[PDB]
């Protein structure tokens, strides 16, 4: 064999880092064609692009991932009689197929001409394309970005050529996945036929500049009907791509903070939660000290751990508080006068907390500290404690007290006072304990200080802060920025605009929501006090000085009880993610809606949920659905009958709607329980083995997986209509309990299925006959085993999936025997036309009077074993259906209107399917994928405001596919800035349909503020049916800042005039994030994204 | 429209085309190996091949279980078996 | 491809004129499967009468005449990933099929135990066996006349051994 080295450190073979897949690199499909191509010519003499090749039965059997040194082997062998050729990479097969020198290359061709571009939308431009190729998975980069133009369709366009046939023939299987409807991960699984003219690919390359060649590229086409891709010299025919895995990403979802007003003296514990309470009280502590510590990148602190366990500790939790917060890292260590140092240490873990050993008492734990936390340092007898903490700290420093409250209050106060301490902060831990924030109070009369207007009356009061900053540096004066009763102006935003500003550290804002107050004075009483505090940020609500602080929010996965509800494998690797999910709720024809108590699991959803089935494969538009599990059930029709059901998808449900051709109502002596097993299997068993396969009385069948879901049906029936039954089992405990369970089974009929002594076994009793029918689920040396099974006229019926997917081969020599193979697929049947679907219940509704139709044994499990249920199928001990009691059913077996239930499922927010939904700049890229989330939500009526319009190919490709999908989408261009745009905006849309949602965004790249302000104002009036009114952003230019205080202010003021309002402060991520957003109700004004990606 | 030409694989192209991908339900063929593989091609959804050639039965020559896929049939047709 | 010559002239190859059919020699079917099997082991390491192997999906597209000189060079090639090999004579395939060596030999056996002789009418010598052949066509001689003894439906029988 030929052996092929290619190295990736090496100049000649660097460029293959560009076909990036999912993160890593993979040897496109391509370069193995080239490799074959290559060699093959190098062995007849010839040189590769002076030589002509076709290719046939092309096979990428897996793919081949490269490293970064990535030094990979390929082999690479030919046969002189046939042709065939294999590439083997590290000791396993990569690639096959056929290699053929023609007689005439010109013959091999087809002769096909140019398509007419698609003009239903922009065409696509480079950036275009891989960015829709990004979303689905694929990175490309360097030369294999070598698409330069495609038409919307992608059945036209150009590629370039860089003197590189595996990057062009890559591109040219890029541009076939562009066709692709579904946006998943696709990658080359065979290709039938591909013809190589090296010599017709440079004469036409020689009609190009070299940078024509590049700039513009060569033609490329896509015929849908008879599947090729053309381009140049190059031919593909017959190309087929398979779903590929996605790496489980290490991408945590993002979580949200709500901001809420938090007084310095907080009675109330910050949750009902004991536990939640505290670590929200320690949340906020470490929030202030950061807050107040000016522009430190490292923030240092200790915990004092004298007579306590070691898992109590809380240092653990602060440095994570404290590294969480950005451009920020924590210095934690556990100061412990026991000398138990290793015990200590091991407690900690992998945190990276450190430990010191010092005697709190009569020496320093540590020196500048910006804060240290104690529990019962106030009510310690001796003060050294406190004295040596306080040495401890630098100046500004604080001191984290956790005390009881009885004794805090009759002494801790006084303590604190005694060395010359204030309480800035004092929260509730329950009764009987309180976390207290100390710190030294500075003196307003001995500091210089001006202040500063910050009104909006006066526009340029920014100018005059600036200035202030500046000159408070010089003149060693503080900068008091007073905001008193003022609109647009939410103090989160205005803090963190003064914050970066320059010389900011020196800026002490003074917020206060009630205008009617006492003038700013470091004088007046009320002031006085707080402003002693020196914190950067005060905020008085309500007679109360506090700060605006952002909580973690509970919800990560939290269950509310629902009405309606689905089941959903959120990631499919994982089974543990089977969660029930909240259903939209209904807004006909031959349908009808039932309730389900009894539903089935099948293998389809096993392998589903696995993986191990794509997509792809899912009849109709399945791929794109969220509810897709569940085949069949057992439960009660609109008007209260006992019905059994069959359907494509949709049955693992609360609810289901059924098509009545497919029904049938439950008998009498039969439960739900047992009815549920009926539809599939039997369906299937009827429309294979009589329909199908046409069997006929005194025949021999052989039923592989006897002790099955479909064996078990298909001997009932067999032996009702007298066929002689072979079977198969895969246990001891299963072959019992068919012999028990059936009329005239004889044992030497049933053979092993986990292997293929069957054969002999079946040949032997049939005198080398073999059977007239094979009801085959196996496969592989099975499958060839089972064929040879079949006897004259035999008739061959496949209910499995693998060889059929794996495309195996099948000897034609069985077919001399006046035989037949049939594929059965039920699902053609209930997507295929109507008469096959009513036959086949009929048989089934024939077949339960007449016996043959028996209930099967059940596996059950209730709502909440479902993971289990799923498990335990996949397992394969199980014998008969598996099946999940969704409801009991009601006693006496008759039919009856259904009591109302709840379920536990994550709740979830769907869109209204008659309301519209503005999206302010919503052709941007942060609007495109949230329109798109919003559809996909149900969202049926789209607007979107874009003063210079569709610009690209990829927002024409969007609306498009919204469009085909039957989405109403509005371009307005009008200018909605003003007073009157808003207001004819916001008419128009109502008028298409009431507005449910308006979604302002400044994230796409003042006129940020005012339409959002006038949006607001005419809104109230005219969107009667508004639910939402989202103002999207980034954290922290000096005018961003404010325009982010304004839009908080804006959706403040809507709550207290009870309208929604919500301010969202920072594209795989944007749809990760509004999943979490309206995962469950979120009320509060503002809100906090945190990225864990 | 619908003659196409049985010396090559053309034909495939012809069928699709006119079909506009949906192929069609039945094939009745008498030719071999790279005509049949191409016969195969041209089977539609539900379709159902009729096999009434030899060689590549005789020969065992391999057949592509993927077309099973689509809900089809293969069915070895010999008249003498009727008989017999 | 590896290259294996027998020549009918050498003392190694002389036998297979033994294995004549219709008044010609002919290359055995076995003795592709022994080439096969052969250069396989000898490419694996091992003596080809100390490696066990399981062949799978022979095909034997057409016969190979050789005459009484009979030099004939028998081209092989092996697909490491399959197992699937090629035979090709006189620039023509020959034989094809796959060929692995099994974690098991005993295993990949079947469980089966002799048969009853049958005795529905006298036994078969080996001159009977072979005048009733020579009949049909096949004209065996030499080593190739190994059938010492059949029953007379031909389900149980004797072969001779003789290291070949
Ligand atoms: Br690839
Ligand atoms: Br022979």
């Amino acid at each position: 064999e030929t052996i092929v080295e290619v190295d990736l450190s090496k100049e000649d073979d660097a460029f293959l880092a560009g076909h990036t897949i999912d993160g890593r690199i993979l040897f496109p499909a391509t370069g193995y064609m080239t490799l074959a191509w290559q060699t093959f010519a190098k062995m007849q003499g010839s040189e590769f692009h002076k030589t002509p090749v076709v290719m046939e039965n092309l096979v990428f059997h897996r793919a081949t991932i490269l490293n970064k040194n990535a030094v990979v082997k390929f082999g690479i062998n030919f046969f002189d009689g046939t042709g065939a050729f294999e590439i083997c990479e590290s000791g396993s097969l990569a690639v096959s197929g056929k290699i053929t020198i023609p007689e005439s290359i010109d013959n091999e061709e087809l002769p096909l001409e140019e398509q007419t571009p698609s003009a239903v939308a922009k065409e696509l431009g480079t950036n275009d394309v891989y960015k829709e190729l990004r979303l689905r998975g694929y990175d490309y980069g360097g030369i294999f970005r070598g698409i330069v133009r495609s038409d919307t369709v992608a059945s036209t366009g150009k590629l370039q050529w860089v003197d590189n046939w595996i990057s062009f023939m890559d591109t040219m299987l890029q541009f076939s996945i562009l066709s692709k409807n579904l946006r998943e991960l696709y990658l080359p699984t065979r290709i039938e036929r591909a013809v190589i003219n090296p010599a017709k690919h440079f004469e036409l390359l020689s009609a190009l500049t070299k940078e024509e060649q590049v700039e513009t590229g060569l033609p490329v086409q896509w015929y849908s009907d008879i599947n090729v891709i053309k381009s140049a010299g190059v031919e593909l025919r017959g190309l087929k791509a398979n779903l590929a895995q996605r790496r489980p990403g290490t991408q945590a979802p993002p979580t949200l903070e709500r901001y809420q007003f938090v007084p310095n003296i907080n009675t109330t514990d910050l949750n009902e939660n004991s536990e939640k309470a505290r670590l929200h009280a320690l949340d906020v502590a470490i929030q202030v000290i950061i807050e107040n510590s000016s522009g430190a990148v490292k923030l240092k602190g200790v915990e004092l751990a004298n007579g306590r366990n070691p898992d109590v500790l809380v240092a653990n939790r602060l440095l994570q508080i404290i590294e969480g917060e950005p451009v920020l890292t924590g210095d934690v260590a556990v100061v412990t006068s026991n000398n138990n140092e290793e015990t200590i240490t091991a407690a900690l873990g992998d945190s990276g907390v450190r430990v010191v050993s010092k005697d709190v008492l009569k020496e320093p734990v540590e020196q500048n500290c910006h804060f240290v936390f104690g529990i019962d340092v106030l009510s310690r007898p001796d003060t050294k404690t406190l004295e040596n903490s306080i040495a401890s700290i630098r100046e500004n420093g604080f001191l984290i007290l956790e005390e009881t409250l009885p004794t805090y209050t009759k002494t801790g106060r006084a303590l604190l006072t005694k060395f010359g301490f204030v309480a800035v902060q004092e929260q509730s831990l329950g009764a009987t304990r309180v976390l207290v924030l100390a710190r030294k109070a500075v003196d307003l009369k001995t500091r210089k200080s001006v202040v500063v207007v910050a009104t909006e009356q006066n526009f340029n009061w920014v100018d005059d802060l600036k200035a202030a900053l500046a000159t408070a540096a010089t003149e060693e004066q503080y900068v008091y920025v007073v905001c008193q009763g003022e609109e647009l102006f939410g103090a989160v935003g205005l803090m963190t605009c003064i914050k970066n500003e320059n010389g900011g550290k020196l800026a002490r804002l003074v917020f206060v929501q009630d205008a009617k107050a006492e003038k700013f004075s470091l004088t007046s009483t009320l002031y006085r006090q707080q402003l002693e505090k020196d914190l950067i940020s005060n905020v008085l609500k309500n007679g109360a000085w506090g700060t605006f602080r952002h909580l973690k929010l509970e919800t990560q996965q939290a269950t509310l009880q629902v009405e309606h509800a689905y089941v959903n494998a959120l990631v499919k690797g994982d089974l543990a993610s089977l969660k029930w999910i909240e259903a939209a709720q209904a807004d006909d024809k031959n349908l009808e809606t039932c309730t389900v108590y009894y539903a089935p699991i099948n293998f389809r959803d096993v392998m589903l949920t696995s993986g191990k089935l794509a997509a792809d494969a899912l009849p109709g538009d399945l791929a794109e659905q969220d509810c897709v599990l569940g085949l069949e059930f057992a439960g009660r029709d609109t008007q209260g009958r006992r019905v059994m059901a069959m359907v494509p998808a949709k049955s693992l449900a609360t609810t289901c709607v059924a098509s009545k051709r497919m029904m049938w109502q439950i008998p009498e002596k039969w439960t739900m329980e047992e009815a549920s097993t009926v539809p599939c299997v039997y369906s299937t068993v009827y429309y294979a083995l009589v329909v199908r396969g046409q069997m006929k009385k005194g025949e021999k069948i052989l039923i592989h997986a006897g002790s099955g879901g479909v064996g078990q049906a298909a001997i009932s029936v067999a032996l009702a209509h007298g066929l002689t039954v072979f079977t198969t089992v895969g246990s001891k405990e299963k072959r019992e309990f068919l012999l028990k369970r059936f009329p005239k089974l004889q044992e030497r009929n049933i053979g092993n299925s986990r292997d293929t002594s069957f054969e002999q076994l079946v040949l032997r009793e049939t005198k080398g006959r073999g059977v007239d029918l094979v009801l085959n689920s196996l496969s592989e040396e099975k499958l060839q085993a089972s064929i040879r099974c079949l006897g004259l006229n035999g008739r061959f019926l496949e209910i499995g999936k693998f060889d059929l997917s794996n495309n195996s081969p099948l000897g034609m020599s069985v077919f001399l025997k006046n035989t037949s193979f049939h594929g059965i697929l039920l699902d053609s049947v209930m997507e295929g036309e109507e008469e096959m679907q009513n036959q086949v219940v009929s048989l089934v509704a024939e077949g339960i009077k007449t016996g043959a139709v028996v209930p099967l044994p059940t596996s059950v499990f209730n709502d909440q074993q479902v993971e289990q249920a799923f498990r335990f199928m996949a397992s394969g001990k199980h014998i008969g259906k598996v099946v999940i009691k969704v409801r009991d059913e009601e006693a006496g077996k008759k039919a009856l209107q259904p009591k109302p239930r709840l379920i536990n499922a994550i709740p979830r927010t769907y869109m209204h399917p008659e309301k519209s939904y503005i999206l302010v700049g919503g052709l941007g890229g942060f609007g495109l994928e949230l329109t798109n989330w919003l559809v996909t939500r149900g969202a049926r009526y789209i607007v979107l405001t874009s003063r210079s319009g569709v610009k690209t190919g990829y927002q024409g490709l969007m609306i498009r596919r919204w469009q085909e999908r039957g989405v109403k989408v509005v371009i307005d261009t009008s200018d909605v800035t003003t007073a009157a745009g808003a207001k004819k905006l916001l008419e128009n849309s109502n008028k298409l349909a009431l507005v449910g949602g308006i979604f302002n965004l400044a994230a796409v790249l003042d006129p940020k503020v005012t339409a959002t302000k006038y949006l607001d104002q005419f809104s109230r009036d005219i969107c009667t049916e508004l639910d939402y009114f989202i103002c999207f952003s980034s954290v922290s230019q000096t005018n961003y800042g404010l325009a982010n205080s304004a839009m908080e202010r804006i959706c403040e003021q809507r709550q207290v005039s009870g309208f929604p309002g919500t301010a969202i402060q920072w594209h795989p991520v944007v749809a990760s994030m509004l999943e979490v957003l309206f995962q469950g109700p979120h009320p509060a004004f503002l809100y906090k994204v945190v990225s864990h990606h």
